[PDB]
Order: structure tokens, then sequence, then C-alpha cells
């Protein structure tokens, strides 16, 4: 470690601390910049010497957290938790977790080894038929999209889980020990109690179970109303109306969002067409106009546009010189107060317009606390930081809104529009709500080893029929490992925080329609211009991981908890709606045909 990035002396007390705090802030920027900067040139151009790079810059990263933390510890351990500065206590609680660093140096490079190469599998995996050969953003993620061949759809499902998946395992598994050898050494049970400790509630767990208790009963409706939409298209023989719905059939790869398939479920066909994407088309969006769009909303409420540096370094569509990139969407802080860059392979759609305001709801917390202390430059918790762009896109696709962008012609105010509109929102926030739940409790399985590699797959798939009540469409084995198909296990991003974050957003959403004087029904807000809303989200994104979130999450809804109440509120005509729909088509709610899945077609797969 370079001589100016080692830590000094400083005496063992709070006024210590304080200037350890501010020492570390000097060299951390540095360190968090080189690490951040090896990894979007990795991530933007995927080659071999590139990965060294980036383990070279992680290498160095964990020196600096050893000798910081070390330091922290030397100093402090007997004593550390009674500072009186708040902040001061977050910042050094933060130093002092050593994560990775605790592994001894070899077990390092190893670990940073094998994130280098989960990574490389992930984002370069395709599916080959001819010598031609499939990536999954954006070939195979138009085929799940917009095929309604049910053999299609089954080549590109099983096609991407069996590329991504299988090469995975091995590692994932070595991952797992090296990771939970790590964080033990910090104190923690295995890496997943580590993960959880960001939320600081005792009850996290037993909190989230009762949130989706609630939201349970919406979810099982829109399901049963889906699958009978879907069995009308593919028949008795591909949909059972008691079983699980085939995983391949519902829009995306992992069946998490069904706004792909809203043309089969819209229960009003003859008024407006909320999917805008063929508007879009029509009209000539491109990736810019999109990033554009987005940042007039930000603008709207008085919040920073996007920097030059932004612009220059983004990257937002997918190279056309055939590089191998990650491009799973993500937002980037480079710590350096100046550079924050979002790497997207946009596409014109819809969705891809909500998932561009998502992304530019990162960069804009990045913004806002960009000269906070660096430990602190993070969510109230990590669930605040998924939500924040998530909340204009509520307002950005409500058909009014939609309207004043020149992407709806048709202004309607009717029952059946309100239904359309619900139900279509329903598709995208409702169906997720399982899938949000389970990914870590699978991983939290895995991390404390209830669920050893010979389980792997057999508890993906139980979590997967319990929540979400989909089947594969092929049979599965312990030989594949599905959950590694999806990026954010081999790219090891935890996900409660959507789960938290789909919560978190109604409440947000209904504060700032309030704060907007906005008086009518919930789901036809727009925050868009709203001065008033704008400050009352910039004091939330201004404090980043300051003050305990409870307390910002108080100061800007007045309830210091995760509620559902808001989202029951926004959806309380669809769900009721649905209900009596199910009854009256006399659905069975739920999958009782637990064991069910769907036959192979008859010349699968050749043709
Ligand atoms: C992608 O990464 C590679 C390095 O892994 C870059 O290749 C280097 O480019 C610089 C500047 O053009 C050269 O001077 C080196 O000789 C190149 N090294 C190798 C190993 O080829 C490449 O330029 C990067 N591409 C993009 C588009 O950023
Ligand atoms: C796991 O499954 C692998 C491939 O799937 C199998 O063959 C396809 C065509 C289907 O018939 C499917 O039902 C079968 O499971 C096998 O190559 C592999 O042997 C299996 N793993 C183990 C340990 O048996
Ligand atoms: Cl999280
Ligand atoms: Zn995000």
């Amino acid at each position: 470690l370079d001589p100016g990035l080692q830590p000094g002396q400083f005496s063992a007390d709070e006024a210590g601390a304080q200037l350890f705090a501010q020492s570390y802030q000097s060299s951390a920027e540095q360190v968090l910049f080189q690490s951040v900067a090896a990894s979007w040139a990795h991530d933007t151009n995927i080659t071999a010497e590139n990965a060294r790079r980036q383990e070279e810059a992680a290498l160095l990263s964990q020196e600096f957290a050893e000798a910081w933390g070390q330091k922290a510890k030397e100093l402090y351990e007997p004593i550390w938790q009674q500072f009186t500065d708040p902040q001061l206590r977050r910042i050094i609680g933060a130093v002092r977790t050593l994560g990775s660093a605790n592994l001894p140096l070899a077990k390092r490079q190893q670990y940073n080894a094998l994130l280098s190469q989960m990574s490389r599998i992930y984002s370069t995996a395709k599916v080959c038929l001819t010598a031609t050969c499939w990536s999954l953003d954006p070939d195979l993620t138009n085929i799940l999209a917009s095929s309604r061949s049910y053999a299609m759809l089954l080549f590109a499902w099983e096609g991407w889980h069996n590329a991504a998946g299988i090469p995975l395992k091995p590692l994932y598994e070595d991952f797992t020990a090296l990771s939970n050898e790590a964080y033990k050494q910090d104190g923690f049970t295995d890496t997943g109690a580590y993960w959880r400790s960001w939320y600081n509630s005792p009850t996290f767990e037993d909190d989230l179970e009762h949130l989706y208790q609630q939201l349970e009963p919406l979810y099982l409706n829109l399901h049963a109303f889906v699958r009978r939409a879907l069995h009308r298209r593919y028949g008795d023989r591909y949909i059972n109306l008691r079983g699980p719905i085939p995983a391949h059939l519902l829009g995306d790869m992992w069946a998490q969002s069904w706004e792909n398939i809203y043309d089969m479920v819209v229960p009003f066909p003859d008024k407006p067409n909320l999917d805008v994407t063929s508007t879009m088309l029509q009209q000539g969006w491109q990736a810019t106009h999109m990033f554009r769009v987005a940042e007039e909303f930000f603008t709207s409420l008085e919040l920073s546009p996007m920097p030059p540096e932004f612009w220059e370094g983004s990257m937002l569509e997918k190279p056309a010189d055939g590089r191998e990139v990650v491009c799973h969407a993500s937002a980037w802080d480079f710590y350096n107060r100046k550079d924050f860059r979002i790497k997207q392979c946009t596409r014109v759609t819809m969705d891809q317009l909500s998932t561009v305001h998502h992304e530019m709801g990162h960069i804009q917390y990045y913004l806002q606390y960009k000269d906070l202390p660096v430990s602190l430059r993070r969510g109230a918790n990590p669930g605040f930081h998924e939500a924040i762009g998530d909340v204009l896109a509520l307002s950005v696709s409500t058909p009014e809104h939609l309207h004043k962008i020149g992407l709806l012609d048709r202004v309607t105010n009717d029952t059946e529009s309100d239904i359309n509109y619900l139900l279509k929102m329903a598709l995208e926030k409702i169906a997720f709500l399982p899938f949000g739940y389970l990914v870590d409790q699978w991983r939290w399985g895995v991390f404390s080893g209830r669920t050893p590699p010979s389980r792997y797959n057999f508890d993906w798939w139980y979590l997967r029929t319990k929540y979400q009540g989909i089947c594969p469409p092929v049979t599965r084995n312990e030989t594949h490992f599905d959950a590694g198909a999806k990026f954010h296990v081999p790219n090891v991003t935890p996900y409660i925080r959507y789960f938290v974050s789909f919560v978190l957003q109604f409440q947000f959403h209904e504060a700032l329609c309030k704060e907007a004087g906005y008086e009518g029904p919930l789901h036809q807000c727009d925050i868009y211009r709203s001065t008033k809303a704008g400050a009352k989200l910039r004091k939330v994104l201004r404090a980043g991981s300051s003050r305990p979130w409870q307390e910002v999450l108080k100061d800007m809804v007045g309830l210091d908890a995760l509620d559902a109440q808001p989202l029951l509120k926004y959806f309380q005509l669809v769900t009721q709606w649905l209900q009596e729909q199910n009854q009256q088509n006399g659905e069975v709610l739920g999958w009782p045909e637990y064991q069910w899945h769907p036959p192979l077609p008859d010349n699968y797969p050749e043709g």
C-alpha cells in the first residue's frame, strides 16, 4: 500500500476517530475511484487484461481496507460504540468491517478471481442454434418478451438457464465458502447475516414476512387471472388451471415482471393502449431521448440535471463493435464527486423508459450526497436507493403524464381505463413481489448452510413454486443451477432491497403526492413540476446513510416503518376487481397441483 494511503497514529478516543475518519476519506476516494474505474473498464469491455486490472484494483482495495480496519480495531475494539457523534459511529462501524480483506492474500486472490470469472460467465453466455448464437440482451430478452411460441420460448428459457447456470455452480460454491470465511471474522454467523445487518432491525425477517402476508392475496388473484389468460392462448396441454404457470410464458426470463403479456390480459382492449412502446418506435425514440426525458422530470422537481461527465462517460446503448459488455443496467458512483455514469444496453420500450428512471434515481442520490463522508454515501438503507427512480416512474407511467410527453393521444377518465392501468401496473409491481422476496430467502439459506450445494436447485425451485406459483418447463436436476442464471447471484448483488423498494416506493409516492397538493386518487397522481415534492425528496437524498433509515422515513412519510397500506390503497380498485372476476370465473386461487409440469412440445427441440 502506497505510503500516502497508509494510516498514521491517532489517540485511542473519539477526537482521534474524527481526525482518523478525515484522513481515511482523504485516501479512500482515490482507492474507491481506482476500483470503480477498473470495474468500469472491465464491465464495458470484458477482456482477460481488463479482468486482471480489475483484480489488482480489488487487491489494492483490500490492502487499504485491512490497514485502516486493523487500526480501527487496535485503538477501539473494547470501547468503540459509545461515540457521541452518530455519523462518526457509522463511519467507524463501516471502516472496521473488513469483509474479504480478512482473507489471507492467497484466498483474497481466489475470491477476486471467482468474482471476475462468475461475472464473465454470466455476461458472455450465449445460446447457440447454425454457427449463430443469441445473447441474453437483446436477443433472448426479445424472444421472452414477444414470442408466443411455446416451443421457441422454451428453447430460449432452457438455453439461457443451461448456458449461464451450469458452469457457474462450482464457482458459486467456492465463493460462498470464502465469503462466509471472510465475514465470520467480522463477527457475523454468515454473509447473509451481514447483508441483513444493513437494515438495523432485530425483527427484519419477521417484518418482511408480515408484509408479504398482506400482499400475498393480491398476488394470488393476479396469478389466477393471468393463468386464465394464458390458458385461453396456450390451451389445456400447456396450462393447468389448478397448477403452477410454466416459468417461460410470463414475458420475462425470470417471470419477475409480467408487463410484456399485457396485451393478453388487458381487461378492456377498446380503451387507450397504455403500452406506449409501439408509439415510441413509430416516433423514432432512441436511448438518448429516453435519458433526456428522464432528466427533465428530475429538473422539473428542481433536482439536479445530469452533469457533462455523465453524458461524456456513460454507456447508454450496447456497443455496435460487438465488444463483450455487462448489459445488466447499473448506475455508478466513482467516489470522486465528479464522475457518475449509467451503463445500460438500452432498448426502445416503455419498460426500458422505466428502467432509465430507476437508474437515474441512483445517479440523483449520488449527486445529492456527493459531499458527505465517503462512508455515508449510501442509501438510508439499500431499499431507499432502489426506490428513488421507481417513484418518479410511477408519475411518468400515468396516462395523464404520458399524454403530456406526446406518448398517448387519447385522454380518458373512466372506471375501465382505471382497471386497465392498475392491471398494467400490477403486472409490473405485484407480480414482482414473490420474486423480490424469495431470491434472498434462497441465498440466506445458502450462506447459512441450510441449503448445501446438493440442494441449490431443489431449494430454488421449492421457493419459486411456493412464492411465484411457477414451474420449470423442462425437467431440472442438481447439475442445473438456475439461481445462477439471474444476474444478481453471480454478480453478488443482494436482492431484498428490491422487495423493500417495491413497498417503500408507494409510501414515498403517497407522501410526495400529498406534499404536491394533489387531492385525487393516488394512482392518478403526477408529481411532475412539483418543486415542493422535489424538496421533500431532496431531504431524503441529501442524508445518504448519515441517519437511521427509520428516522429519515418518519420525516418523509410520517411513519418509522415499512408499511404495505400505501401500496394496497394504490391498487384497491383492481384488487377488488380481480377478486370479483376470479370468483365469477370459478378460479382456484393458488396451485394445489404443485407437482404439475407441462409436457414437452412434440418436435422439441428440432425445428
Ligand atoms: C478495451 O480494453 C482493451 C485492453 O484490455 C484495450 O486495448 C488497448 O487499447 C489501448 C489504447 O487504444 C492500447 O494502447 C493497447 O495496446 C490495447 N491493449 C490490448 C491488449 O489490446 C481496448 O482499447 C479497449 N477498447 C475500448 C473500446 O475501450
Ligand atoms: C441432469 O440433466 C441432464 C440433461 O437433462 C436430461 O436430458 C434432457 C434431454 C431431458 O430428458 C431431462 O429430463 C434430463 O434430465 C443430464 O445430462 C444429466 O445426466 C442430469 N444429471 C444427473 C446427475 O443425472
Ligand atoms: Cl439489500
Ligand atoms: Zn437499482
